């Protein structure tokens, strides 16, 4: 059990001492794409970037660069794209990622504004009837219906090719309640909202990887993939037990680095896998 690795950690209180240790056996690969002066403005943060290796290009001759990487678990056969929160001259960019993807989901774990200071653009339309043109990538964005709930909202969209016409439905899964500082008290919420992610089909194989993000997109978008692969491998493996939380980190940090930015996060990530572990 991990939970008895868990249980370990804790009474020595090593969670800083485990964290830092992934911390060095993480991979480094080169980010020379994202580090070109032209690109400056594509970026949110200095130091979270994607690898060229496992990068996700634009379809443009211009500049084809987004701030966004695809991490592939082939043994639990999960892709996601993890992304910074669009920035206001990205968000035509993000949509045309989802686009080209052929993303059914979009994973959002951040509010707009948090800690007074704004962590994303406003990238979809917040009513029906003012939809959002992006003219750089010539598509427009419709929200189709809104439902609030009390940890998360979700949304349908209608993301319309304005070149072709063609138009594909977007799931928009918002999830609202993470704390500003630290992380949730209980993961119950989360794994919920996970589930959530599930049941609508947008983790499956037969759509593109889905897009998840929140300011930085390594943090709580970490989280969330970690525990959903985690979950999948316990499921799918003939020795659940040998599912090792720090080995599929270690293996996630291969495609974009940071993943889980603190102690805190890691322990909460070993929570969310235990009990979700329990439910199903
Ligand atoms: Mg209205």
């Amino acid at each position: 059990e991990m939970e008895k690795e868990f249980e370990q950690i804790d009474k020595s209180g090593s969670w800083a001492a485990i964290y830092q240790d992934i911390r060095h056996e993480a991979s480094d690969f080169p980010c020379r794409v994202a580090k070109l002066p032209k690109n400056k403005n594509r970026n949110r943060y200095r130091d979270v970037s994607p690898f060229d290796h496992s990068r996700i290009k634009l379809h443009q001759e211009d500049n084809d660069y987004i701030n966004a990487s695809l991490i592939k678990m082939e043994e639990a056969q999960r892709s996601y794209i993890l992304t910074q929160g669009p920035l206001p001259n990205t968000c035509g960019h993000f949509w045309e990622m989802v686009w080209e993807q052929k993303s059914r989901g979009v994973v959002m774990l951040n509010r707009v504004m948090e800690k007074g200071s704004l962590k994303c653009a406003q990238y979809w339309p917040q009513k029906e009837e003012k939809e959002m043109i992006f003219e750089d990538t010539n598509l427009k964005l419709t929200l189709i219906s809104e439902d609030i709930k009390s940890y998360y909202t979700v949304r349908q969209l209608e993301l319309e090719n304005l070149t072709t016409q063609e138009t594909r439905e977007i799931l928009h899964f918002h999830y609202t309640t993470w704390p500003d500082f630290g992380v949730p008290e209980s993961p119950a919420s989360f794994l919920n909202f996970l589930f959530k992610v599930r049941e609508s089909g947008s983790l499956s194989p037969e759509h593109g990887p889905v897009v998840v993000h929140c300011s930085a997109g390594i943090g709580r978008s970490g989280t969330f993939c970690l525990a959903d692969t985690c979950l999948l491998l316990m499921d799918k493996r003939k020795d659940p037990s040998s599912v090792d939380i720090k080995k599929v980190l270690l293996e996630m940090r291969k495609f974009r680095m940071g993943l889980i930015q603190t102690a805190d996060q890691l322990r909460f990530s070993y929570l969310a896998v235990i009990e979700g572990a329990k439910f199903i």
